């Protein structure tokens, strides 16, 4: 299951979004297992459910797959959103439980809004060794080259669309890096 490009370029648009996102935080999350051994890599996205945030059940997902646990893999996250407290709280209690899973964490979009707990979550997970990092031109690039469908042309210019992700995420770096510490 692929992405289209307008769902891309609508959910990892990082210019700030003026108009207040209404209920339920849309949340999209797509996630790269690569066996550290050579074997195919893994590819998925999940989106906010009722059911379960993209965070909860991208750790369900892995926890389904009942990973051989004489390997050692590498896992990135691409996230539209930042994690949540609780998300953050879960994602910091899945590193620690797989000690054989090196997590990489990158986020398009922070908050609209900063907040004690979602701030509080970010350090605890930055503090565990994934710090949640800002998406930029390689990231981008990368989600967009091995999660979007091009077998059909896309109905806009891409090459316009990772410019303008990557011009804006260097101000979203600076938000980010003022709070880290
Ligand atoms: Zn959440």
């Amino acid at each position: 299951a692929l992405l289209t490009a307008e769902t891309f370029r609508l959910q990892f648009n990082n210019k700030r979004r003026l108009r207040r996102p209404y209920y339920p935080r849309k949340a999209l999350l797509c996630y790269q297992l690569t066996p550290q051994n050579g074997s195919t890599p893994t590819r998925g996205y999940f989106e906010n459910k009722k059911k379960c945030h993209a965070a909860i059940c991208f750790i369900n997902e892995i926890k389904s797959m009942g990973l051989d646990e004489t390997q050692c893999y590498q896992v990135t996250c691409y996230l539209t959103w930042s994690p949540c407290s609780s998300c953050a709280s879960e994602l910091v209690d899945f590193i620690k439980a797989h000690d054989h899973l090196n997590l990489r964490i990158f986020a398009s979009r922070l908050y609209y809004h900063a907040s004690k707990p979602q701030q509080d979550g970010l350090r605890l997970l930055s503090q565990e060794g994934v710090p949640v990092e800002v998406m930029g031109f390689p990231e981008f690039a990368d989600c967009w080259e091995n999660f979007v469908d091009h077998e059909k042309p896309a109905s806009f210019n891409p090459y316009k669309m990772l410019e303008e992700l990557d011009k804006n995420s260097r101000a979203i770096k600076r938000r980010l890096d003022r709070i880290k510490s």
